[PDB]
């Protein structure tokens, strides 16, 4: 079943190539990597990744919970 991982809070270098090495470090095929907002106020950037099924996203999901990267503490939501 489809998981999506939402993304907020991201650091510059919490970008999509640091995202697509974790997926690929994990052996995870997303359907959709997509950091698609910034946020002017905190000067984060915003996404999401869609993954195929619930065990793909929990790996990722488990990583990048409260992760410090680049500055910011890495926030996320499930859908």
């Amino acid at each position: 079943k489809i998981s999506t991982l939402f993304l907020e809070n991201l650091s510059a270098v919490c970008n999509k190539e640091f995202l697509k090495y974790l997926c690929h470090q994990e052996n995870i095929r997303p359907f959709k990597i997509q950091i698609d907002g910034y946020d002017e106020n905190s000067s984060t950037y915003s996404g999401f990744i869609k993954f195929r099924n619930f065990e793909d996203a929990t790996r990722i999901f488990n990583f990048l919970n409260n992760r410090l990267v680049g500055g910011s503490i890495v926030t996320t939501s499930w859908e």
